[PDB]
């Protein structure tokens, strides 16, 4: 069968691309994915990683985990109830999450059924030749052929996959993929990794753990959440700790064996030991290029295994493009979507457009959460002669009453002190992901600190901190910090 | 006894002007207020209306009220407990709020002690002459003079005060002032008014009411929250109704009598009656100009009672300025603060600057809340030939699971369709007040709809809806609503 466009991977970026090419540019579009609904065996499915085993379900589960804080915090505001009657029913959370995800699966299924010139094929897509995608029964390239798709243009949009360290007893560990389907909440869990997935799951497990349970997070480096503002890294560490999570920094699993009762016995490189019910590996995500048989067409890969692309998402092979996590640029759903739209505009619209991967608002749904956009000060300080940092940090008043006095709000604006241009905004605290969105629009408009402090605050909010900072807290001059 | 600046009212506007003048321009400042800490008899005190009986306590009490929804909503996420054991302890809330407010009162007292040339005087400020403020023991111009302050410059910042309709039995009613100090949560309460104060208090009372409780909100016209986006006004109405609040529109109390049990028998203009434990009037606030004896220096007031000011907060009388709610414009703390900051950066910084009263981000801590910045479409439609309305409205997924299906999120962007310039942004839903703040920065920067849609979303958030809207839902063409442009 012959298509203007064949998309391999029905995820965030692949669906934006396929829908746009079919509906905006009237192209005949094929999209391939390995599953029509979420979960084992392949986890991602129609809708992509975000829908099935990422942003959507994780946000629902963090929302669930937040009620542990709300129930406790209610008491400061006079709420009374039987504390000993309180149970976090993980089974109900997972069932609620499963229905929400399946509903999305079903709506995408209906989208394909109802959208003419947009066709879904089930199975494993690989490149036979530069204008032929082959859809097979399994990831094994010797499995039965279901379809052979003639394609003027081919989009690679297969996303990423959890990285598992080749350590002894790796087989006794899970990734985030399995964590979404645990039938029971682990009493003891080790999250391995200092990144958003490890931190976010540490919070989920911490809220739903059965009585006398314990969540441990381990990270090889000295301070979790590299890439984030350093004050926020230190505070999120303190605030996880204050809510009963054990943060093991400078620690990495050397191996895992089973205790006789089937629990996991962890030996760290330091020779510390930890017995847990679950070991969740969240140490990285790698582009999914193995199954694509890219050797058949000579698409250029990085040693990492990403598809190398120009700024327009073009491979070295004419008519073959890649967007989203498979490109290893920024692994966020809205970025994959933006890359997919820009690619289709460029190729089928002759409306040349590239995704700006700078000044991208993002969030960590830690408890409490992070919202960030643009450069951290250390990075700005290497690129700009004079950098100013405006900082406001304090326990919000509601958290003096709630009894969570450890919940320090942090708001930091990083500027080019030579002209006041805002380079980065970094927030930690309730509402941070919601606050930062319109800050993304500010950084696109080259907002200066004067644009923030001359804007009238909304009161009372956490956000108004951003519009109340007149005077730098400190500077970097030629890369050096000056009070 | 001689000051560069004398400020009457140690409130949102007065303290910003006072502090800035002292710390930025090393000026010598007297600030007058009638009370050093919150509550009866005068309610406002050191820190002003917002701190003592406004934004600050209101927000703590709405946060308390929100736990009624969180406790219920938790069940959808698997939280289990004895719902029959749930009690809302209003007495606990009010003690916690009192302690919170007193700490802020004491924190401002510290500010005045620890600041050279910034001094607090206790008592009632009035104007004797163009350059003399007298501080008296009471609001009576005949009470004892505690002080005579000479002033190169005089700032009036005495704020506002609740209006009580002169109906028979108004003495059985309270304002928001008394609501902060009720010893017990009313079982039955009538909030009178369709504005943010009546709406916010209906939410608060609704969460803390004892068993067999009922919150009724009445409003004299057809739809609450005049001046907000119409879609949001209708939606808040539904969402308050869905959470058990009774909205009586086209209704207004004609009188109140005490029943023998101390309850209130409200008779409406329509002839309807209602028994309630509390009648809270929230029909408006009026500038506090009476007690300043403004007739003594001929400071001009408006056809409404607010101190007349130019764009620089200058009265008709040289050396005399007015900021905040006494000017009877936008009654918001950050506007009062902006006016004070501008007035002092102007008069003492020699850096003239005027408050922009357009494109002001504001909120209603309704449950769920409103966040808004700039023009509603009806207003835009009268100023601009072609207005586009971009609208995204849905129950967020978390609220399909929570069981609060009625919590429809609303995001509306109003543009000048001629150039795409965003004229207003109107949000209803959890986090709306937090979302809207950086939208105020966007509007200052003359953001277009294309600046919103070309910005990459933060996922998953409600806020990313603002960056997902590319196509108008409908238009106004020369004042006329229509699906499609000609
Ligand atoms: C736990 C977790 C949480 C996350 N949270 C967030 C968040 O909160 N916000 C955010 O913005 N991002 C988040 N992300 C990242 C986000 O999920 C990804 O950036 C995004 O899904 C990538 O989109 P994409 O189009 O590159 O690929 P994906 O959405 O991953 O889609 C790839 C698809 O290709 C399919 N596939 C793979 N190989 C083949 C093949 N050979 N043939 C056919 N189909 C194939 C897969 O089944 C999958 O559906 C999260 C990720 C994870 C793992
Ligand atoms: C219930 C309620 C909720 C509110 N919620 C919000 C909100 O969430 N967000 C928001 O932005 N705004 C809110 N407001 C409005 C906000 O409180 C005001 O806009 C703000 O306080 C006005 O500041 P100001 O400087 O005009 O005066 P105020 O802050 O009102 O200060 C005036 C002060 O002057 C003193 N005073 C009066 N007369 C004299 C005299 N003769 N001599 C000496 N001292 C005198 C008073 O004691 C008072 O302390 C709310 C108001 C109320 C009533
Ligand atoms: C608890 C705390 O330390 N902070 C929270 C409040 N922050 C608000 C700053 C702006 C503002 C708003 C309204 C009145 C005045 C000023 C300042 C820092
Ligand atoms: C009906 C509903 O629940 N809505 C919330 C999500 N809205 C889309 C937000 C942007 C986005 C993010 C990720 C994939 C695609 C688009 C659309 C409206
Ligand atoms: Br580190
Ligand atoms: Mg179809
Ligand atoms: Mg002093």
């Amino acid at each position: 069968k012959a298509f203007d466009l064949v998309v391999i991977g029905a995820g965030s970026g692949g669906l934006e691309a396929g829908w746009n090419a079919a509906t905006l540019y009237g192209k005949r579009v094929a999209v391939v994915d390995v599953q029509t609904s979420h979960g084992p065996p392949f986890y991602a499915a129609l809708g992509g990683t975000c829908v099935n085993v990422g942003c959507v379900p994780k946000k629902l589960m963090v929302t669930g985990a937040q009620y542990m804080d709300h129930l406790r915090e209610s008491a400061g505001f006079g709420w009374e109830f039987d504390g000993s009657s309180v149970k976090a029913n993980w089974k109900k959370l997972i069932a609620a999450k499963n229905e929400a995800v399946l509903d999305i699966n079903k709506s995408y299924e209906g989208m394909f059924n109802d959208t003419e010139g947009l066709d879904f094929f089930l199975g494993w897509g690989s490149l036979e030749s530069k204008n032929v995608v082959v859809v097979r029964e399994t990831a094994d390239p010797k499995s039965a052929v279901k379809e052979r798709l003639q394609a003027d243009h081919i989009l690679l949009a297969t996303g990423s996959w959890p990285q598992m360290p080749a350590i002894p007893g790796i087989e006794h560990c899970i990734s985030s993929n399995e964590a979404f389907y645990l039938p029971e909440p682990p009493r003891r869990v080790l999250t391995v990794g200092g990144g958003f997935i490890s931190v976010e799951f540490a919070g989920i497990f911490n809220a739903y753990k059965p009585p006398g349970g314990k969540v441990t997070l381990c990270y090889r480096n000295n301070l979790i959440l590299r890439g984030f503002d350093e004050t926020i890294r230190e505070e999120v560490t303190k605030q996880l700790t204050a809510n009963g999570i054990e943060i093991m920094t400078n620690e990495n699993p050397a191996k895992v064996s089973l205790n006789t009762d089937g629990s996991k016995h962890v030996t760290f490189e330091s020779g510390k030991t930890l017995d847990v019910d679950v070991v969740m590996m969240a140490i990285g995500r790698i582009p999914r290029t193995n199954d694509l048989q890219l050797g058949n067409v000579g698409v250029k890969l990085t040693p990492k295994g990403g598809v190398q692309v120009d700024e327009f998402s073009r491979t070295n092979v004419p008519n073959i493009y890649a967007i989203g996590d498979i490109t290893d640029r920024l692994m966020l759903t809205p970025v994959a979507i933006n890359e997919g739209a820009a690619l289709v505009d460029t190729v089928f619209g002759n409306k040349p457009r590239k995704t700006d991967h700078t000044r991208v608002a993002s969030a960590v749904f830690s408890i409490p959460p992070i919202g960030t956009c643009g450069l951290i000060e250390e990075v700005a300080a290497k690129e700009f002669e004079k950098v100013a940092v405006y900082m406001s940090s304090f326990t919000p008043l509601m958290h003096n009453i709630s009894g969570s006095k450890y919940k320090k709000f942090v708001a930091k604006i990083v500027t080019n002190h030579s002209d006041g241009t805002v380079l980065g905004v970094h927030l930690l605290g309730d509402g941070a992901p919601e606050i930062i969105q319109a800050v993304g629009v500010c950084l696109r408009l080259n907002a200066k600190i004067s644009d923030f402090y001359n804007t009238i605050g909304v009161h009372p909010t956490s956000a108004e901190e951003l519009c109340s900072m007149r005077t730098p807290s400190y500077y970097y001059v030629k890369g050096e910090k000056m009070e």
